[PDB]
């Protein structure tokens, strides 16, 4: 039980926006973990804060994305490395920003 | 033989319902197990109480999703977690909420 | 967390710009990195560099590719090794040239 | 880091050729390799000799095909697989004729 | 590298034949493999039996189809599965007849 | 090498069989299979029951239909997924009736 990425995106592009197909304004929080099924679980607690937006959930690779304000995704990968963690057991990686 | 996870979503989203492709009511139980291929007799053993719908069972990475009632989901995971701990000798974790 | 390519095609032909669909001016960029959803991140510090077009980015592959003057995609690439070896603890290989 | 496939096809037929929709002229070298997107970095060295043809190239399955004088389209593999292996790291099957 | 079908066809039917186009004459020789683009070698191989008639070569899925006496299109299904084996490296399916 | 769908439409209506174009008498079989080219082969055996009609053979997308009485539709589909299953080796559906 790894969380190998909880990194958020501060200031994205056009491209990057138009790759996942969001209003263009916002933050965009990325997680990976294993196993790849407990997507899934992290997709529900940053979901969980009403103004982030799922962009994708993967349970086959383990990679959930979703945009908002980078406060909200900031407290949304938090919260979900704090309960993988303490909850779930799982080994976290520090969060990271560009 | 170790069960890894034997969790349950109470709240699920209208993302993690859409993702998985169920009627957008009632609890998940995700469940991850070694060896991978005993995910068919942990899906056998969910899928008994009648009401449990079977999301997807992969036996590749070892994984079990199933969706219906909160109370129907615990069961079903307790009853994976007794089976798999007493008869088939794995060693299992806690059951989790969230 | 692996960078398996990170390259740069100095001068490319018409039949990879008619490929790619760009203005059959300057070099392409051409990156792959495990785990695949990061290809979002790399293409946000290649999209830093305004004068670097993003050709595409795909999520599911771990793959990302650019176009613009042979020094701005060496940048580029340069800035997508050094944050992802230093800051997100990725296994960089060295930049190519062709 | 694999190239699968580099053949040549020295005398092609009139349903292969109308297939490419090439002059039904010399022969066509066929080149497949992981990761798929390296199939834009092979069509550029295989494009080097100003003779060869680019039929098609595929980022997605990571495909290039390629017509000219059986000798520029062995000599076109050849550079491919030499590069690759050498520069790149890739691990080459060896060059095969139909 | 993998053939998944090398299948012949004794006797087709009407709609068969009007659907590939054929004089409603002879066997249907039909051909799946992976990679999808070494269709084109396989179909080399089945129309060097000049009485065999290439119907169509689908790079993108990996198909080919042929026409022709029984025993024409045996020999280049025969000949095919015998080269991709022992030359291209392939694990072959068995020849099947309906 | 799967068949998803092997379904017969028992008492279809005016809409349906004014949109295959049949004499709005009998049942409609309908059979979904991967690879796609197939739907040939699936053919072949449909239409092997002389009562049985071929409306549409479709190689791209893997997809047959054909009419006549509702029995000679279930022993068509029954003989398809009986021959994939225990010659062509696919991993067939249940048969299902509307």
């Amino acid at each position: 039980k790894q969380i190998t990425l909880a990194h958020v995106i501060a200031a994205p592009i056009e491209a990057v926006y138009e790759c996942l197909g969001v209003d263009h304004e916002g933050a965009i929080g990325v997680v990976s973990l294993t196993p790849n099924e407990t997507a899934i679980i992290a997709a529900d607690i940053a979901g969980a804060a009403a103004n982030i937006d799922i962009c994708f959930v993967d349970r086959f690779t383990g990679s959930v994305m979703f945009s908002g304000d980078i406060q909200s995704v900031e407290t949304s990968l938090e919260d979900i490395l704090e309960y993988f963690k303490n909850s779930l057991g799982f080994s976290t990686v520090p969060l990271t920003k560009s």
